């Protein structure tokens, strides 16, 4: 019921999760940041970022707090 728009972070929201859980946590997180970013210190920052997010609740990311932390 929905055409190309969200989909595509779909796409990134599944290489995020290797597993299989679509949830993106601390420890998903960093495997992800560090794809892209690697190298380099700091680990309280990407604690912070998924604790700014929005997290209903999870202290998580979702397809849902991953969509709003995608956008601009
Ligand atoms: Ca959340």
């Amino acid at each position: 019921a929905d055409m190309i728009g969200v989909k595509e972070l779909r796409d990134a929201f599944r290489e995020f999760d290797t597993n299989g859980d679509g949830e993106i946590s601390t420890s998903e997180l960093r495997e992800a940041m560090r794809k892209l970013l690697g190298h380099q210190v700091g680990h309280r920052d990407i604690e912070e970022i998924i604790r700014d997010v929005d997290l209903n609740g999870d202290g998580r990311v979702d397809f849902e707090e991953f969509v709003r932390m995608m956008s601009r």
